[PDB]
């Protein structure tokens, strides 16, 4: 076929129930989803492509740099909740992996307040227990698909995309491919 199985995307043996139709895991540290938000906008393609009905799910991943990678995760839950995610996204991408002057919480606190995001609200939301259980959401969610590595795409709890099946020579041939993918397993 065209679109086969170990090829654009792999199938998960163990299904998840219940699960975001589009569920994309990243992280501030890593490099290819930097690539991913900043050069090849893959969120944005793929909602283009999606049909009408499909909400589409980004979570912040602890498995990389540590302690402010976890920071990273909660910082990411106020992000959800504020609903300030298209604002801070670029900031801290290239605050950890651009400028590197993201090295503290403090420090991610700063791009939220430079964002426009008041002190006051942001220390509320960082301390809230509503982020207290979407932190609880977004490590479940990788937990549920023993997820090693980011930038990770995910439909309907049950096909992974295989981005290394892929041509790279073209960068927006990739990601129409990449796009056209989730859309064929969508609809699957």
């Amino acid at each position: 076929a065209q679109y086969e199985d170990g090829k654009q995307y792999t199938t998960l043996e163990k299904p998840v129930a219940g699960a975001p139709q589009v569920l994309e895991f990243f992280s501030f540290f890593c490099p290819h989803c930097y690539q991913f938000e900043e050069v090849l906008h893959i969120s944005d393609n793929v909602k283009k492509k999606l049909p009408e009905g499909v909400k589409m799910t980004k979570y912040h991943v602890n498995f990389m740099g540590g302690d402010l990678g976890k920071d990273l995760t909660q910082a990411w839950a106020v992000a959800m909740a504020l609903g300030v995610e298209d604002k801070v996204t670029v900031p801290l991408f290239e605050g950890v992996q651009k400028t590197q002057t993201i090295r503290s919480a403090s420090d991610i606190r700063d791009v939220f307040i430079n964002a426009g995001i008041k002190g006051e609200e942001y220390d509320a939301a960082w301390n809230s227990f509503v982020v207290k259980s979407l932190v609880a959401q977004q490590e479940k969610a990788a937990a549920d698909v023993q997820l090693r590595g980011v930038p990770a795409m995910f439909v309907n709890g049950k096909y992974q995309l295989n981005p290394q099946g892929m041509d790279t020579s073209n960068m927006d041939v990739f990601v129409q491919q990449y796009a056209d993918t989730v859309k064929y397993l969508s609809e699957k």
